[PDB]
């Protein structure tokens, strides 16, 4: 498309904020559409076709307004639909699985590779079968179903919650990985208390980092970023359910 | 005071508005802190002055900071911690964090080779700080490289494209000609930067944030000596000052904290 089209992003809801933030961070000239499904996630305890059904019906409408790339935010919505993505779409489409992948493979110092996301992004096998290809590398993906909920309540230090983190994390620590990937739009905001949880030496791998940085190498490269020295950058939000108790969520995230 | 009430605020400092991206990593992980932020903009930036020109603005920061009764102490300039961290330890008894040793600590846990490489201010690399820091790391080689322009170039939103990558292919050449495969951003603006450094260093080079890795040492600490603000207390106030130009230091503050 043209460099002043719009980048489109969508996540389940309000939590892949901390991908469009870290993205608007690299990219302070690039128009963004960010759409939240708050109308029918969370995407979490959702089936795989129920899941793509939803994501895809935003990302028709974000490839239909002319968006000259894709940014699929949500870790649950990757693991649903970026085979389909491909196909469909003729813009490029990134996503907060693989690049978080490859991150994960160069990083890890002896193999041992884990992974935490929703209940369907685990199930998916996405992580574990995306990670087959890496020689001498042993996964473990556990699923962790509440961190969504004390992310959005902000219970994400103390007590309780490290409780809760040392029960879903037990798995990764007898199995002694050194690297663990945030893979959930939620979880960069207790990386504090995940990093405590597995010591020192474990690498975390954020998703929305990693995604950030892909988006700035695939403008760079297709040579379509947007210019310095056109207007203002204009960024607009939108949610599919109620946009006023999305507003109120999202200073959470932003 | 070690020890003051878990409803005392944490108190973060900076050189100027560049140290918001540890001030926003702390509230991302610590809703329920209170915060007063103070960036030195009457006096920044810090990058191109001397240790005892640093050291003097920031302990004049710190001391009010700590005469306000916050619990810690948040140095999140890496020019100001290269320059006064020494003397915090004695000047202040409440907790102090900052920048330079938790990414330290970071960075020889993810090397896989050894060689891991530091980008920062002027006065950071000059002072020797990093380098310095990891001589007690064992069969570990360092590159420390100054970057000047990077600042002002994240501060004007320049961040992107041929101009700037140029730029830092100059800047990093020597860090890719000792292979280094981890490297410290060692300045608060280079988390702006992270995507292009990236981008000229390639896939198996590990990007360290100092804000990152900051942000998880203060969790840590208010844990560790259980004060943490309790979530059942009134909202978090969180206060931004800044010592020079009032608007001036609102409109760049836009490019840190982001979409509103
Ligand atoms: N955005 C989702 C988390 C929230 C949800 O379950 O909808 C993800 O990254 O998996
Ligand atoms: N805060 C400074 C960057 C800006 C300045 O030079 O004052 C640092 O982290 O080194």
């Amino acid at each position: 498309n043209s460099p002043l089209a719009p980048v489109g992003v969508f996540d389940s809801g309000v939590g892949g904020l901390t991908v469009a933030r870290a993205i608007i961070d690299q990219l302070p000239d690039e128009d963004i559409v960010y759409v939240g499904d708050t109308g029918n996630g969370p995407y979490g305890p959702l089936t795989i076709p129920e899941i793509r059904a939803h994501a895809l019906a935003i990302g028709d409408d974000l490839v239909g307004r002319g968006v000259k790339a894709l940014v699929i935010a949500c870790n649950s919505a990757s693991s649903a639909c970026l085979r389909d993505a491909r196909e469909r779409y003729q813009v490029p489409v990134v996503e907060v699985i693989l690049p978080a992948v490859r991150r994960a493979v160069a990083a890890t110092r002896n193999g041992r590779i884990g992974v935490i996301g929703t209940r369907a992004t685990i199930t998916s096998h996405a992580y574990q079968d995306a990670f087959a290809a890496a020689r001498d590398t042993e996964i473990t993906a556990v699923a962790c179903p509440r961190f969504v909920d004390f992310v959005e309540r902000g219970v994400t230090s103390g007590r309780q919650v490290l409780g809760l983190a040392q029960g879903y994390l037990e798995p990764l620590q007898r199995a002694e990985v050194d690297t663990l990937v945030l893979g959930c739009t939620h979880y960069p905001l207790l990386s504090g208390l995940i990093q405590l949880a597995m010591g020192e030496n474990v690498t975390l791998v954020s998703s929305a980092e990693e995604t950030a940085k892909e988006v700035v190498r695939v403008l760079t490269e297709i040579d379509l970023l947007r210019p310095h020295d056109a207007p203002p950058a204009t960024r607009i939000f939108e949610a599919t359910g109620d946009p006023e108790a999305f507003t109120k969520l999202a200073a959470r995230f932003l």
